[PDB]
């Protein structure tokens, strides 16, 4: 579910995840369409097509368990949805973490029409 998620973006990167990606690019927060606009916004690119691949799942409301290994996230046995959903987030953080260097705040609050673009799964 989305709380979960946030949890994972705060423990992950030091940031809140809503400020910091929920309105950024054109694929952090609510989007579907242009050519995302750095790595950051790619991360939630590959985040939204992750959740795509899974249309009878719930990600705003399904939650799932996990545990930190040290670090590590370790998605905990749920239902087929809720594995999945765990494992779509997982990544999506992981690869905010990995990009925390590039991310911009010029592209918060990012204007719609400056989306421009057609990019598939
Ligand atoms: C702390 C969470 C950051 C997560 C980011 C996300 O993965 N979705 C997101 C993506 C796909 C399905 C459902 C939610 N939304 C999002 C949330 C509310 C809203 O009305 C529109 C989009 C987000 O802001």
């Amino acid at each position: 579910s989305l709380l979960e998620f946030g949890k994972m973006i705060l423990e992950e990167t030091g940031k809140l995840a809503i400020p910091s990606y929920s309105s950024y690019g054109c694929y952090c927060g609510w989007g579907g369409k242009g050519t995302p606009k750095d790595a950051t916004d790619r991360c939630c690119f590959v985040h939204d097509c992750c959740y795509g691949n899974l249309p009878d799942c719930n990600p705003k409301s399904d939650r799932y368990k996990y545990k930190r290994v040290n670090g590590a996230i370790v998605c905990e046995k749920g239902t087929s949805c809720e594995n999945r959903i765990c494992e779509c987030d997982k990544a999506a953080a992981i690869c905010f973490r990995q990009n925390l260097n590039t991310y911009s705040k010029k592209y918060m609050l990012y204007p719609d029409f400056l989306c421009k673009g057609e990019l598939k799964c």
